[PDB]
């Protein structure tokens, strides 16, 4: 039963890395000289949709509820970010890309951490 | 066997520096998605950083994962020498996005906690 309770946080934990990397993109495409409004389109419906294949397949109360805040907080940050595409947060895509640049670094090392964890 | 108990310790670890540490990138995003980000809390939030990044960086005893820090390191480097700009011409309106980035990035770090939890349990 262990196990079976495993592969169900697994899947849990899956979710929410996908979550991350697709705000982590929607940031770094809003933080250009010049976004994208298609690009942020995409990331946008990616980030609902793995919201959504999470949320229809998690059979655990405690991680139904935080996949419902998580919902709950994303449509707030949604409403908010045409402000940020109709008027530009950066002079060039410098901080854009150093920030692209870390924090894949980041996920990459939790990731990395995680495995050393599963194979063991 | 207590050799095995050993390495999870050191991976959890690290997935908690990483943690702190994109926590903390989080908020350095957070004041300077701001209309008026303050400077006095952007320097003591990437002093902070450098503070955690730098005991990960001595006390990481997986080699792949202290190697995976300098690379950390490098890329934070270059975030810093790219955040005057952001912090010297803020061209954002008013504070609702940063806000609501503030309150998701953290809706999702409880995700995260919570699934990491059930994952260290089962482990057991």
């Amino acid at each position: 039963a262990q196990e079976q309770r495993m592969s169900h946080h697994y899947a849990t934990i899956e979710v929410s890395q996908q979550l991350r990397q697709l705000l982590g993109d929607q940031l770094v495409i809003l933080l250009r000289e010049t976004p994208d409004g298609q690009a942020l389109e995409r990331s946008q419906n990616d980030f609902r949709r793995v919201l959504e294949q999470g949320r229809a397949n998690t059979v655990d109360s405690a991680e139904q509820a935080a996949l419902d805040g998580v919902r709950d907080a994303y449509l707030q940050l949604q409403a908010h970010t045409p402000a940020l595409l109709e008027a530009p947060m950066a002079d060039n895509d410098g901080f854009s890309e150093a920030f692209n640049g870390l924090r894949l670094r980041l996920q990459d090392l939790q990731q990395l951490a995680l495995a050393g964890i599963s194979e063991a």
